[PDB]
């Protein structure tokens, strides 16, 4: 998919996780959240398309994806193990990734 | 984009590694390995076909990758900054990563 | 060595890496705040000196600790690769850690 | 504190785990292990001792504490979860860091 249908599953995965009652829904919206960061790492965005593909900026751009994967990886292993609130609120310690990436990029 | 054609990628792509030139051939093959991870993470192997998705064997083999995608995030560090002995010897010990799932799972 | 000196060493080291020229500069100051983290992990906050070692109340305020680590570790390959704006965006995004540990414990 | 006595500690512990009975025992062996790495990162090994403190040998080697220390960060989200024997699984990897330290610079 491309990078701004990738971007409304993360945004609406993260509202899911916000609302959640148990660890199998937070689970599955994180797992999603995951799959859409691997998919966005092969785009070019529109205000780096005059950029080259090795340029510093499109080093750092596809280097967020990679944070946020890593993050995704510590909170699943909260939701799986009795930990549930725990994992909502790393999930809202994700929106400081989102939020330096579009101050530069969006 | 099956089990078997990922695990390909990730054999031939480690070779490379072992033999390359200069730093530019290590980062494409590490690039390349974790997209074949990140794709071999949705198949069911052979062995746990007759096991619940929700399985403590089910979530050890999906574990496996996300282990795999952290140890390549730290070696692409070492590739693109004038490190890249250092980063063949990180690629050489990916090789303990993949002899426990396979002793378990294969 | 009290948990209130070492904080202070986090925020003089925040403020040296934001005014930084040079990179020398940016890796003195965040192996400073590694080293104050690692003896701030095995202190007891006011706000928690009733509750068992072993509560989840104090598994959580360990773990802040452990990710506050593990985000310095990836800054110092981006100070040590002459990235060095890079390394200063990865410290601003630290205060995101800094806040939430704060608002559950403080 | 020195180097020696560290590496006695990462031996007698690592034994500990794998023939342990319960959870507790593993948290406590994994969580001295940490403490030990986190001091003998400080050192200077007798066959690095007239190399420059900024050398390339001198980088590989505290880097190689930092990765174990990873490694016992995400071995202890699985001894906490009721996955015993998955943490010991974890601690046979561990294995692989301490002898590619050796091989290099002991
Ligand atoms: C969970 C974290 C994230 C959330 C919730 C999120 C959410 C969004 C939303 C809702 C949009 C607007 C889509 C539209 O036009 O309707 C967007 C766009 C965008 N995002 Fe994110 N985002 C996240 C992380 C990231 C990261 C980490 C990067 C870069 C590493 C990034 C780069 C962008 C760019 C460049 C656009 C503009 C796309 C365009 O105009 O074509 N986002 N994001
Ligand atoms: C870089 C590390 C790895 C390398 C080089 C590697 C290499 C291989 C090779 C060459 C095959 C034989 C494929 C064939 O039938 O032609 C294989 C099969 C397999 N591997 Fe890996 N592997 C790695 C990591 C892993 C990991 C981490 C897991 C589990 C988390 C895993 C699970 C399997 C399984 C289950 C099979 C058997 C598939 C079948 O019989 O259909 N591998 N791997
Ligand atoms: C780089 C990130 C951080 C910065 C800049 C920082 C800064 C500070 C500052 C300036 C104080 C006030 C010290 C005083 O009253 O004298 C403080 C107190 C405190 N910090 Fe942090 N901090 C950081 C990370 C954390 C983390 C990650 C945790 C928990 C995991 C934490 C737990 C506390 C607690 C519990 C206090 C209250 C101490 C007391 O009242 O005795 N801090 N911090
Ligand atoms: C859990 C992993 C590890 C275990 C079980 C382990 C165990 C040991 C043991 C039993 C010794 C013998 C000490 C003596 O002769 O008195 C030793 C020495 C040494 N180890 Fe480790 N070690 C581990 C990890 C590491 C790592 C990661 C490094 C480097 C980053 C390292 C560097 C050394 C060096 C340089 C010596 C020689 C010290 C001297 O001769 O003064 N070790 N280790
Ligand atoms: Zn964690
Ligand atoms: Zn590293
Ligand atoms: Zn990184
Ligand atoms: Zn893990």
């Amino acid at each position: 998919a491309d990078l701004e249908d990738n971007m409304e599953t993360l945004n609406d995965n993260l509202k899911v996780i916000e609302k959640a009652d148990n660890a199998a829904q937070v689970k599955d919206a994180l797992t999603k959240m995951a799959a859409a960061a691997a998919d966005a790492w092969s785009a070019t965005p529109p205000k780096l398309e005059d950029k080259s593909p090795d340029s510093p900026e499109m080093h750092d751009f596809r280097h967020g994806f990679w944070i946020l994967i890593g993050q995704i990886h510590d909170a699943l292993h909260l939701a799986n193990c009795g930990k549930v609130k725990e994992a909502q609120a790393a999930a809202e310690q994700l929106k400081c990734t989102c939020n330096a990436c579009h101050q530069k990029y969006r």
